[PDB]
């Protein structure tokens, strides 16, 4: 394991302004931490004066007034200190992390490629530049400030408590570890159970994704019920674990409240004892209690900052490892010859290169090549041969280990590297389009070029096409969408950027076969205008290229068999605001679906009120005890203290029990609602039709994200909302009742100021959490730009565009920096204002209590009880942070779930209408005058008045070009889609009237590219029939001939398959799909081009399956190749979305002889 760097090195990028910001933030954090208990000290002084000076009214008034002014001063100090701390720390962290990322990227680009090969790899580099960067940022921005603040709080609290009453300081210090340990155990248990629940829900989402991706087969069968069962089982596990999480949370809250109650019972009794012996005052006792508790909790809260410190030390050690690494291969040597002879006469001879990762494996064996000037040369590289390797050696990506490698007769390492890479132009198979605009991509090709050069490169170098037809034109961010560009267009953009680097030799790479001819002809015309551009990769396709290049040589085992011009080089491997009333109605709908759990809810509700009451009750007790401390009769003091302590001890157990009950029952109700919603959501999705599935915004991963997110935030927005609204209502109700019946005037004033103090305490809790936004989202654009640059480092080195990439990264990062600065300023100012208002309200209320006492309106006891009870109950109510307030997004997610459930499918998966279902289908599907138009693309309409025939005891074959919708034909066979105007007779009647599920169970199909379902081959094969037993799957395997390699598998039918399982061959998976089709034993066997996407033994297997299919009922088989359609007796025609003839191939030749398919047959020969 690598060793983390020392703490100081974290601040390597800190400049003078950063040091100033860090100092100011440290001072602010220290002042904040010290001010938290200093207020308690001032409160103790005020209370002691206001209680002792009852007889002397005027002195009491002046004392209370001066201490209220002290409260205002403390409020202002907290305002300023919190503002400075938050703003300075956040902005300094951002300012340092930005420079760190810039240096990291700059160091990364100008490294060697073999460095990425041997040492840290590109994926690790990206993972670092995201996670380690954000980790160090959060550690040095907020964690450090919080650590300083909490250490200050701890020290100041200890000092205040001890110097006030060392005795209670010692006792409370003994108390604190209990509460700290309880809180730590609670947090740890919650985190562990949260991780467990997260992984369980991830599993359930995995079932969701695998179902939605594979919806084709799922609807082809009746397996939606199976998917629902699997989802229900996963959700059952998740909900049982969820029950456990709720119980743990309830026990944690109950235990901490129990220990708090007992501990304050003991502390209050001891404080009464101390006051009785004239050791101290009541106010000093209370202040010591609170201050010592605050200090201990502050140390507890400070520890996580140390954890983050260690993690950031490791992360920054990694980052500095990449940063400090020195480029091994010397680059940009000043010995650059700067040859004026751009023509490369001779190069790449006696080349003995070996790949760095495996130096023993010598890829290139004494390679020699000429590449004469004035003429283009092509290379026939084998797949195992290093065509990319020799290209890299040309580009100087790697240095040849020995060998007489040279260029134009003047070597490579002699004449610099930047200039040489400028001389050579490269195109790549994968276009290198970064996040920036396409015009900026052209600039990245050659920054010296102006806009007119870009236009002409879009005019003469390439044709004017969609690359210009973007709505923004050339100023369009290709990275943000990507799907907008086809792939040929971005390839032509790369061609253009290469055209900018016109001079001297220009290497060419291979292009995919599935590429437009326009890009290809642009490539060859670039070749014609660039005779000095050579090394075109034929790859047995686009033979015009090999026509252009006279010198052609093949490459194998790091050597060339022949050297010279064109020859017989073929057959040697050649191949191819929003409304709220609807919110109330939908809330009623949710509650209605939550009806069965009502009992639990009711019980939970009951627990809530009791919990709330006890919280407020607790406050009152403190109040009363404080009021008792300033009483002359010490015996009456003893009686009151004993009564209150006994009552507190008695109610501690009630607090424990009712916290557990409330949380357990509320969380159980939520889990049931969540699972119930999930099931209904999945069922509604499955009832929908694929015309909705293929539509964008219905992708499998996106659907699963919808399912998870909406479910969880709905359960929050119901359960947490009800629990909060009931519990805090009861708490403030009983608190205000006590306050009113004691002194309604002071109670009314404090009720008026109540929302302010509640908001301030909520903000204190949020500050404890941290005000930093979602940094990864803020840096997302620069993040993905840097990731693309790092992954595509070869292309960046090819155009030596590291400086431009760094500049674009800086430009991307700048607006997030400014936004972060302003967000920090706003957050600091708002938090400070809230705290100042809180302390001003404290001062106002307490001074008003003094004023009431002056006029004889009330007494010290009643006023102090009212003030203390209402303020502590306000803190208890602002403890609202315990339950997550996701309601804001909860409403949107809830309208989302209701619109998804309320969405109607036009094709009913099950037809309610009566249908004349036969046991054995008549198997004579009758396509006639079909004019199907694809819904997704109304422009493309495959079918024009198509009429087809079926053969009951026989089979029909179909053949055509890849363009024709044969898979569309089989889709319309099973009512997968809906024809625009065509009509089809499956059973002497419309398919639309007859039940769809009966159609599914009566028709078996194979997909063109079948993929398997689950762990065991047994279940995947048995999927075809609802009762496959064991024998039926036996002959299903044998007739399909899958059984031989199934037995070759370790455990056969139980062998785990999938991404993590034994990944069978395409032929094997297609054959077992055939086996499943046989399992279904259906009337119509739809054997699509899977009968061609296979191998020779699978080809005889398919011929045998055709034998059985013609023997048993009927089949529609499509296969563009020959020798398979000949098996079927009757063969149809599907050319250009039209039928031309139908019958046997002998019949297809007796009338309408030859044909496009016959020409294909001659070709396949
Ligand atoms: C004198 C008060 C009215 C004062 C003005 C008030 O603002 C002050 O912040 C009060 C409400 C705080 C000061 C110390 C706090 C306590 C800190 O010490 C404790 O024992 C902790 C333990 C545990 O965290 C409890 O959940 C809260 C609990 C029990 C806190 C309850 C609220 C306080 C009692
Ligand atoms: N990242 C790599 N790690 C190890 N060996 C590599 C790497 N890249 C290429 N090679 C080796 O380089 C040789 C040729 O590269 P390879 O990727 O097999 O084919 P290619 O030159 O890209 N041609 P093709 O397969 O038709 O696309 C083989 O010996 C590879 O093992
Ligand atoms: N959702 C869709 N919306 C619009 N057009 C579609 C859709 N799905 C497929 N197509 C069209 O269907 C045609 C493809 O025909 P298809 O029968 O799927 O053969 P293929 O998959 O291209 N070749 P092959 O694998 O040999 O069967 C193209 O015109 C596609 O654009
Ligand atoms: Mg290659
Ligand atoms: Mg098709």
């Amino acid at each position: 394991e690598i060793r983390g760097v020392a703490f100081k090195e974290l601040f390597r990028f800190a400049d003078g302004l950063d040091y100033v910001l860090m100092g100011i933030g440290s001072v602010g954090a220290f002042v904040h931490g010290c001010s938290l208990p200093l207020f308690l000290r001032f409160f103790a002084d005020l209370v002691n004066s206001f209680g002792s000076n009852s007889n002397n009214v005027e002195k009491m008034m002046e004392e209370v007034l001066k201490y209220a002014l002290y409260f205002l001063v403390v409020g202002a100090a907290i305002w300023a200190s919190s503002w400075a701390e938050i703003s300075c720390w956040m902005w300094s962290g951002e300012r340092q992390t930005t420079k760190m990322r810039i240096k990291y990227l700059e160091a990364a680009l100008n490294q060697d490629i073999q460095f990425f090969d041997t040492e840290v790899r590109t994926s690790d580099v990206v993972f670092a530049i995201n996670t380690d960067a954000v980790m160090v940022q959060d550690a040095i921005s907020e964690k450090l400030g919080n650590f300083i603040h909490y250490m200050a709080t701890f020290v100041s609290g200890f000092i205040v408590g001890f110097t006030a009453v060392w005795q209670l300081a010692l006792v409370t210090l003994a108390v604190v570890p209990l509460i700290a340990v309880i809180g730590g155990i609670h947090t740890t248990t919650l985190s562990k159970l949260s991780n467990k629940s997260q992984e369980s829900l991830s599993q359930a989402g995995n079932i969701v994704e695998q179902t939605v991706v594979q919806i084709r087969v799922v609807m082809a069968f009746v397996g939606e019920s199976r998917a629902s069962q699997a989802y229900s089982s996963a959700l059952k596990i998740a909900q049982k674990l969820g029950y456990k999480t709720g119980l743990a949370k309830g026990m944690g809250l109950g235990a901490t409240y129990f220990v708090v109650f007992c501990c304050y019972a003991l502390l209050l009794w001891y404080g009464g004892y101390l006051v009785r012996h004239h050791l101290t005052n009541g106010g000093l006792a209370i202040a010591t209690m609170f201050a010592v508790m605050i200090g201990g909790l502050a140390l507890g809260q400070s520890a996580p900052s140390m954890a983050a410190f260690a993690k950031a030390k490791v992360a920054a050690a990694k980052i500095f490892r990449i940063i400090d690494h020195k480029p091994t291969i010397e680059r940009n040597s000043e010995s650059g010859v700067e040859l004026d002879s751009v023509t490369g006469l001779v190069e790449l001879k006696n080349v003995d290169f070996s790949y760095p990762s495996r130096p023993d494996v010598k890829i290139l064996n004494n390679f020699c090549l000429s590449v004469p000037a004035g003429k283009t040369i092509a290379l026939v590289g084998s797949s195992g041969s290093g065509k990319s390797t020799v290209v890299s050696l040309i580009e100087r990506f790697y240095d040849p280990n020995s060998g007489q490698v040279l260029l134009d007769g003047q070597d490579l390492k002699t004449l610099k590297l930047r200039w040489l890479r400028q001389q050579i132009g490269l195109v790549s198979q994968e276009p290198a389009l970064f996040a920036t605009s396409i015009k900026e991509n052209i600039l990245l090709g050659r920054p010296d070029a102006d806009q007119v050069e870009i236009e002409e490169a879009a005019r003469v170098a390439n044709a004017h096409s969609f690359i210009i037809k973007l709505p923004d034109g050339f100023d369009t961010q290709v990275g943000e969408r990507g799907l907008q560009l086809s792939g040929g267009q971005k390839q032509r953009i790369a061609i253009a950027r290469a055209m900018l680097k016109n001079p001297a030799i220009l290497l060419l790479d291979e292009a995919t076969s599935a590429l437009d001819s326009e890009s290809e002809k642009l490539v060859q015309e670039a070749l014609d205008r660039f005779m000095i551009g050579r090394t075109t990769l034929i790859i047995a396709h686009r033979l015009s290229t090999i026509r252009k290049a006279d010198l052609v040589a093949v490459l194998q085992q790091g050597s060339v068999s022949e050297i010279g011009t064109h020859d017989e080089l073929f057959s040697k491997g050649e191949n191819g605001k929003l409304a709220f009333k609807d919110q109330a109605n939908s809330f009623w709908r949710l509650a209605k679906m939550n009806s069965p759990e009502w009992k639990y809810a009711l019980l939970g509700s009951v627990g809530s009120v009791i919990c709330g009451s006890l919280s407020a009750f607790f406050a009152y007790v403190l109040s009363a005890v404080l009021s008792v401390y300033y009483n002359p009769d010490h015996e009456y003091m003893i009686k009151q203290i004993d009564k209150y302590c006994y009552l507190l001890i008695g109610l501690s157990s009630a607090a424990l029990v009712f916290n557990t009950l409330q949380h357990s029952f509320w969380d159980i109700v939520g889990e049931n609602l969540t699972k119930r919603v999930r099931e209904k959501m999945l069922s509604a999705v499955l009832k929908n039709e694929m015309a909705w599935f293929d539509q964008e915004e219905n992708e499998s991963a996106r659907i699963a994200a919808r399912l998870a997110l909406d479910a969880n935030n709905v359960r929050s927005a119901i359960g947490d909302r009800i629990s909060v609204i009931v519990q805090n209502t009861a708490l403030m109700l009983v608190a205000c009742t006590a306050g009113f019946v004691l002194q309604w005037r002071l109670a009314l004033v404090l009720v008026a100021v109540f929302p302010v103090v509640v908001a301030a305490t909520v903000l204190q809790k949020m500050f404890m959490t941290g005000f930093s936004g979602d940094l990864e989202a803020a840096h997302a654009k620069g993040t993905q730009l840097a990731g693309e640059a790092i992954a595509n480092v070869r292309t960046v080195a090819a155009f030596n565009s590291e400086a431009k990439i760094v500049r674009l990264y800086t430009a991307n990062l700048e607006p997030p920096l400014k936004r972060c600065f302003w967000k920090g300023q706003i957050a600091g100012s708002g938090y400070g204002v809230a705290q100042f208002c809180l302390y001003a309200s404290y001062a106002l209320g307490l001074w008003y209590a003094s004023w009431l006492v002056k006029h004889g309106i009330s007494d010290f006891s009643k006023t102090i009880r009212v003030f203390m009870v209402l303020m502590v109950s306000a803190n208890g109510a602002a403890e609202t942070l315990t339950l997550a307030p996701d309601f804001i997004k909860g409403g949107q997610a809830m309208r989302s779930v209701f619109e998804l459930l309320d969405r109607k499918t036009e094709i009913e998966p099950d037809d309610p209408d009566t249908t004349p279902v036969p046991d054995r289908l008549r198997g004579e599907v009758e396509l006639k005058h079909i004019d199907f138009s694809y819904p997704s693309r109304p422009d493309i309409q495959i079918f024009r008045d198509l009429s087809l025939r079926a053969r009951a005891g026989k089979t029909l074959a179909l053949v055509g070009p890849s363009g024709c919708g044969k898979s569309s034909v089989i889709s319309l066979i099973q009512r997968f889609y809906e024809p625009s105007s065509g009509r089809v007779m499956i059973d002497g009647k419309d398919i639309r009237k007859y039940n769809l599920k009966a159609i599914r169970k009566h028709i078996a199909i194979v997909p063109q590219e079948p993929c398997l379902f689950g762990t065991t081959i047994y279940e995947n094969i048995a999927y075809g029939h609802e009762c496959a037993t064991e024998a039926e799957i036996i002959q299903a395997a044998t007739l399909a001939s899958a059984h031989k390699f199934i037995s070759a598998l370790p455990e056969g039918y139980k062998t785990y398959v999938g991404e993590r399982g034994v990944q069978l061959s395409g032929g094997q998976k297609q054959r077992i799909a055939i086996a499943r089709a046989l399992v279904r034993k259906a009337e119509i066997m739809l054997l699509d081009e899977a009968t061609s996407a296979l191998d020779a033994e699978s080809e005889r297997s398919v011929q045998e399956a055709l034998d059985q299919a013609c023997s048993g009922r009927t089949s529609i088989v499509v296969a563009h190749r020959l020798s398979t359609i000949r098996n079927a007796h009757v063969i149809a025609v599907i050319d250009d979305g039209k039928v031309a003839e139908q019958g046997s191939h002998s019949h297809l030749l007796k009338n309408h002889p030859d044909g496009i398919y016959a020409r294909m047959i001659q070709l396949q020969r």
